[PDB]
């Protein structure tokens, strides 16, 4: 079946917990692959260690800079940036799991899980996944942004991998 991923989340050095994310590889088999190994880190990079840098209450809490660590970076296991693979699923509520973005055919290796219904991402944004387990933590790292993105505290990905 799908690929079943985890992030451990610290906010300022303490452990909030673990979310775990569904990859739709049946609907979006190149994009959940990027983001699968990304988390096994098996390729020589991904996110262990990166954070969440652009957090937005009533909004999304944006992560998977690691090379820049701002937004501005990132990079995909086929190459810098490969294309939207289709806008099939769509932003229907919070747990959302969507690939960012610099317009289209942009995608590297930022994304952002949703803490509402953003329908305006559709057709923009690919979807890939949604929150299984832990909304309880992003609701605690949405609590941790501001309306300009900017985090009051440190949040890192610890650690992340693969379930099954
Ligand atoms: N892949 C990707 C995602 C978001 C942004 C923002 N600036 N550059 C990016 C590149």
């Amino acid at each position: 079946g799908n690929p079943l991923v985890y992030l451990d989340v610290d906010a300022n050095g303490k452990p909030l917990g673990r979310v775990v994310l569904e990859l739709k590889a049946d609907v979006v088999p190149k994009t959940a692959e990027n983001f699968r190994a990304l988390c096994t880190g098996e390729k020589g990079f991904g996110y262990k260690g990166s954070t969440f840098h652009r957090v937005i209450p009533s909004f999304m809490c944006q992560a998977g800079d690691f090379t820049n660590h701002n937004g501005t970076g990132g990079k995909s296991i086929y190459g810098s940036r490969f294309p939207d693979e289709n806008f099939t699923l769509k932003h229907v509520g919070p747990g959302v799991l969507s690939m960012a973005n610099a317009g289209p055919n942009t995608n590297g290796s930022q994304f952002f899980i949703c803490t509402i219904k953003t329908d305006w991402l559709d057709g923009k944004h690919v979807v890939f996944g949604h929150v299984i387990e832990g909304m309880d933590v992003v609701k605690k790292i949405e609590s941790f942004g501001s309306k300009s993105g900017r985090t009051s505290k440190k949040i890192v990905i610890t650690d992340c991998g693969q379930l099954s």
